[PDB]
């Protein structure tokens, strides 16, 4: 039954969520008995740019919660050379569980989960960051809402949500690189699969989803809104590809009832 200081606060810890090679996540309750979500880094062993990388992460988790309520919280934060502390707000369960226990998704919880996923997505484009690096990992069921939880700054994983742009880089990545991660989650969330899941050979995914030839498969469905939002998300020319300015102004996400 353990505890801990954060910037004078002290939070008694409930349980552990998170595994990370250097972080953990800690169910904890406050004095007045509320519930936290603790981020706990171990810097020992890190080097400048792994640092410079989470104190930027960091500036603008701070500097975006203002802009608004579809990022996580960090109500405070202990940074010193040795270790992190981030006090952030609690989640039920992250969308990439969620989506493995889940089999059959409500269409009006899929269309109220990716308006969700745009609003967070297109507040850090205000800013200026590409996350580069969507997945479901990256997003937070809190109070039945989804919250974005990183921003891809700081540092098995999979190339499912990978976009073709990146693959034929080998500075090339823009704003709608996260679209097509977007659209890979959708995808998911829509035909129980991402786009590429069918190839086994991690050489011959990366060489599907940057082929022209390849024929995404997009199954007939109920929702026509929907099928039309996929095929221009997963659109394998970025200059081509719908923009989160215009997937805004959808019908999709506009229209009540389709
Ligand atoms: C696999 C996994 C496990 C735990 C989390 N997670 N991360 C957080 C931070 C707010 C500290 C970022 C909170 C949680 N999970 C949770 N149930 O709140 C996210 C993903």
């Amino acid at each position: 039954f353990q505890s801990m200081s954060v910037k004078g606060r002290i939070y008694s810890i409930l349980k552990q969520i998170g595994s990370g090679g250097s972080s953990k996540v800690f169910q904890v309750l406050n004095e007045k008995k509320q519930i936290y979500a603790i981020k706990y880094v171990n810097l020992e062993e890190a080097d400048n740019q792994t640092l410079d990388s989470y104190r930027n992460e960091i500036a603008y988790l701070n500097k975006l919660q203002q802009h608004s309520d579809k990022i996580i919280r960090l109500y405070d934060y202990e940074i010193t050379d040795q270790y992190i502390y981030m006090v952030m707000e609690c989640g039920n369960i992250d969308l990439n569980s969620w989506l493995k226990k889940k089999k059959s998704i409500d269409p009006w919880e899929r269309k109220s989960y990716w308006k969700n996923m745009l609003e967070a997505v297109h507040t850090i484009h205000q800013h200026g960051i590409v996350h580069s690096d969507l997945k479901p990992a990256n997003f937070l069921i809190v109070d039945g809402m989804l919250k974005l939880i990183d921003f891809g700054i700081a540092n098995v994983g999979t190339v499912n949500y990978m976009p073709p742009e990146a693959i034929k880089d080998m500075s090339k990545i823009s704003p709608k690189s996260d679209v097509w991660s977007l659209g890979c989650i959708l995808y998911y969330m829509t035909y129980g699969k991402t786009p590429f899941q069918q190839i086994i050979n991690q050489i011959s995914k990366l060489h599907a989803i940057i082929d022209p030839n390849h024929e995404i498969e997009f199954p007939d469905i109920p929702e026509k809104d929907l099928q039309d939002v996929l095929k221009c998300c997963l659109k394998r020319d970025p200059k081509q590809r719908i923009s989160i300015p215009e997937l805004l102004a959808h019908p999709y996400v506009q229209i009540q009832t389709h």
